[PDB]
Formats: structure tokens, sequence, C-alpha cells
């Protein structure tokens, strides 16, 4: 088996995304994003591919792969995917491609997954109905809560490192 990792951050209210964007400042949490995921597959829903900036975009050093229902969809410098098993196809032999959002397509994943890395933002977002929502884990995950750190932007933010099987 692979090892399918999920990757996010959230506000403590479980908040990923709000008009497109992320709705915070955290640098730590990018630094911690691309240390999780350099030299893998990174999978990710076609929203998720537009709110990168185009200048941005693919993510170096990884494989990108875009999941979208329209087969003719093009990502230039990605690999398009008709589904998360079509997705997961794609990474081939890496023996552990992450998923990076994103909510759509965590709720997708969710069943493959074995890894999550989750950065918990401590900022108060009161969830709103068109936001992107991080999927709920249950107790079948296990592993390790850091503590909370001082973010350059003046919030906090700490790591979470579950794993299950
Ligand atoms: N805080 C964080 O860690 C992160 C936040 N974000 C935020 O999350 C938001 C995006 O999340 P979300 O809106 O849910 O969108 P997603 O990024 O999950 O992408 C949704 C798209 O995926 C495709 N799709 C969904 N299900 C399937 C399926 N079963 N088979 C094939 N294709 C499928 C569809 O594309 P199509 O319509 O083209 O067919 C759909 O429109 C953005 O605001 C972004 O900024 C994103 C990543 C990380
Ligand atoms: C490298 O920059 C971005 C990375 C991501 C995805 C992402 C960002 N942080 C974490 N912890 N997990 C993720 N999946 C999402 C982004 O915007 C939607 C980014 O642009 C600022």
């Amino acid at each position: 088996r692979a090892e399918v990792g999920l990757v996010w951050a959230q506000s403590t209210s479980g908040v990923i995304g709000r008009g497109g964007d992320i709705p915070w400042s955290v640098p730590e949490d990018l630094t911690r994003f691309k240390e999780v995921t350099m030299g893998h597959t990174v999978i990710m829903g076609r929203r998720t591919w537009e709110s990168l900036p185009a200048k941005v975009r693919p993510l170096p050093g990884r494989r990108n792969v875009v999941v979208s229902r329209r087969p003719d969809f093009v990502a230039e410098g990605a690999r398009v995917a008709g589904s998360l098993e079509a997705a997961l196809a794609y990474a081939g032999s890496d023996p552990a491609p992450w998923v990076i959002g994103g909510a759509q397509i965590y709720l997708l994943a969710l069943p493959h997954a074995t890894r999550c890395e989750v950065t918990e933002i401590e900022i108060d977002l009161r969830r709103d109905d068109d936001d992107a929502l991080a999927p709920a884990l249950d107790d079948s995950w296990v592993g390790e809560t850091g503590e909370w750190l001082a973010s350059r932007s003046g919030l906090r933010y700490r790591f979470h490192s579950y794993r299950r099987d």
C-alpha cells in the first residue's frame, strides 16, 4: 500500500477556505506544507488548483494532479484525473502521495487515507454557509499534537500528526 496522506490548515472552528482563499496569514504553515509534500505527488480538486496563484503553480518539485469531472479540463504542468481512484493511479510508485485540498476532495480521499498532517490556526472564524470546511476525524486516528507556537503574523498555530492502520 502507498500511504495516502491528507494535509490541510484549519481554524480551530474547522474553516479551511473563504471567498476562494485561505482566510489568514501564517507563513509557518506554508513552510510545513512544503516540508511535508516535497518530492511527492500532490493531488488536488479543480477549485484548489485555481485558488493557487498562476505564478505559484504547478507546485515545484512535486508531481501535480488535478481532479475534475471534465475529461477535457486543462491544468498546465499538471496531470488531470477523472476520479481520486485515477489520481492515485497516476501517483505510480510514490510511497506517500498527499492530498492537498480542498473540502470536497478531502471527503473523497478520507476512506483511502492512513496519514493526516493538520496545522491548527488560533483565529476566531465563525463558520459561514459558503466556507470550505475541514473533514472531521474520528478516533480511529492516532498520533501527536504539538505545543502552540507564535507565528510572525501574531497568531498562534500548532501541528497535529495522525496515522491509522
Ligand atoms: N486551508 C487549507 O489547507 C486549504 C484551503 N483550500 C481552500 O479550499 C477551497 C476549495 O475547496 P472546495 O471548494 O471544496 O473544492 P475542491 O478544491 O475540493 O475541488 C472541487 C472540485 O473537484 C472536482 N470533483 C469533486 N468531486 C469529484 C469527483 N467525485 N470526481 C471527479 N471530480 C470531482 C470538481 O471539479 P469540476 O467542477 O471541475 O468537475 C469540483 O468542482 C478553496 O477556498 C481553497 O482556498 C484549499 C487547499 C488547502
Ligand atoms: C503553497 O501555497 C498554498 C498551499 C495550499 C494547500 C495547503 C496549505 N497549507 C497546508 N497545511 N495544507 C495545504 N494543503 C493552498 C494554498 O491556497 C489555497 C496555497 O497558496 C497560498
